């Protein structure tokens, strides 16, 4: 038993919500909130720039010293960074931006990291401003995604088409 509320159960290991994940992980508190970041941890826009403006800039911050040390994340890779006041961690997942011309098979490995991780609150990769289908987004995190993942979508018109369409 685990505290998310109100997810529609998808698969055995899925569900999702209409929910802004900020204000879901506020609540929750999750071990492990995804953000849909980019190789720079550049956090300007869409949920990545959510997240960090909910810490205060914070993320922003840990990000520029991670990349300082590190450099640049893959395409389809990932870091986990604190939660700051949002979740004990988050895992920064990059997936490819079609607004960018990256390969939209590297969705697939972008999903393959949730598996490191038991329970996790996520948005869809590469949907919104990376330009992704969120149904095809979906698709692949259901034939990817084995560890327990809980979907915040936070457009109400896409999370409808997204259930209804859903095979
Ligand atoms: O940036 C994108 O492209 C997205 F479409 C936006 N998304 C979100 N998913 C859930 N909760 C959210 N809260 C937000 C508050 C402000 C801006 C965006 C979100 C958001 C999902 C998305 C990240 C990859 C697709």
């Amino acid at each position: 038993v685990n505290s998310f509320s109100g997810y529609l159960k998808l698969t055995d290991n899925v569900y999702i919500k209409n929910a802004d994940i900020v204000e879901e992980a506020k609540k929750v508190k999750p071990t492990v909130v995804v953000n849909a970041a980019n190789v720079y941890l550049k956090h300007g826009g869409g949920v990545a720039g959510a997240l960090n403006k909910a810490t205060n800039n914070a993320m922003q911050v840990e990000s520029d010293d991670y990349i300082a040390t590190n450099g640049p994340l893959k395409v389809g890779g990932s870091c986990v960074l604190s939660g700051h006041n949002l979740a004990k961690h988050c895992l920064h997942v990059v997936g490819p931006n079609v607004n960018k011309g990256e390969d939209i098979q590297l969705l697939k490995s972008a999903y393959e990291n949730f598996n490191q991780h038991e329970v996790l609150l996520a948005p869809l990769l590469s949907a919104g401003i990376f330009g992704a289908d969120p149904i095809h987004s979906l698709r692949v995190c259901v034939d990817t995604v084995r560890t327990n993942v809980y979907l915040a979508v936070f457009d109400k018109n896409l999370y409808d088409k997204l259930v209804s369409s859903f095979l």
